[PDB]
């Protein structure tokens, strides 16, 4: 995240960090067993993090659970990224606190102008490198269609929508993808791609969840 905010530790209960050997994506809890996360952080070997704050100390809120099964979403495009989303199910149910706990799918999507807050631990620099130990958060508005399409002509989807500012300065960036995108305390949007990071008129991209709510249900019904 660049020119976010130190979150506060456990603030953000549904941040999950996706580890293998390292930190590489964020993901959100939906319920006990289930993490919802970006296609394009997909490998093998992951044991998903709940209730970290800094990710080098053990601080005594974690659970570390590895994953028993993915499931990427039937069509995700790696090369355009429309559908950049996966489920991972959880080898045990986590147990839930006021530290650890689920975020709620949406029932409806959110319009342009809606406030999201989008959380991370990654890079916070948009020339350059530097990856925080703790969680950082921003808050952003979604942005209209036509001004997300008009940023990145012939590459925006109806699966995908902008937040951020036309400006720069602010954004999520690597290391963030997988992440929570929620508004009004549903999770609305995964982090997914951009160009560059805080970039003028490049603001973020994120994956549409309401869109996939039906995906989700029946998937975690049968699996
Ligand atoms: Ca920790």
């Amino acid at each position: 995240i660049v020119g976010g905010y130190t979150c506060g530790a456990n603030t953000v209960p549904y941040q999950v960090s996706l580890n293998s050997g390292y930190h590489f994506c964020g993901g959100s809890l939906i319920n006990s067993q289930w993490v919802v996360s970006a296609a394009h952080c997909y490998k093998s070997g992951i044991q998903v993090r709940l209730g970290e704050d800094n990710i080098n100390v053990v601080e005594g809120n974690e659970q570390f659970i590895s994953a028993s099964k993915s499931i990427v979403h039937p069509s995700y495009n790696s090369n355009t990224l429309n559908n950049d989303i996966m489920l991972i199910k959880l080898k045990s149910a986590a147990s839930l606190n006021s530290r650890v706990a689920s975020i709620s799918l949406p029932t409806s999507c959110a319009s342009a102008g809606t406030q999201c807050l989008i959380s991370g631990w990654g890079n916070t620099k948009s020339s350059g490198t530097s990856y925080p130990d703790v969680l950082k958060c921003l808050k952003a508005p979604i942005l209209s269609d036509s001004s997300c399409k008009s940023a990145y002509p012939g590459q925006i989807t109806s699966n995908m929508f902008c937040a951020g500012y036309l400006e720069g300065g602010k954004d999520s960036c690597q290391g963030d993808s997988g992440g929570p995108v929620v508004c009004s305390g549903k999770l609305q949007g995964i982090v997914s791609w951009g160009s560059g990071c805080a970039q003028k008129n490049k603001p973020g991209v994120y994956t549409k969840v309401c869109n996939y709510v039906s995906w989700i249900k029946q998937t975690i019904a049968s699996n």
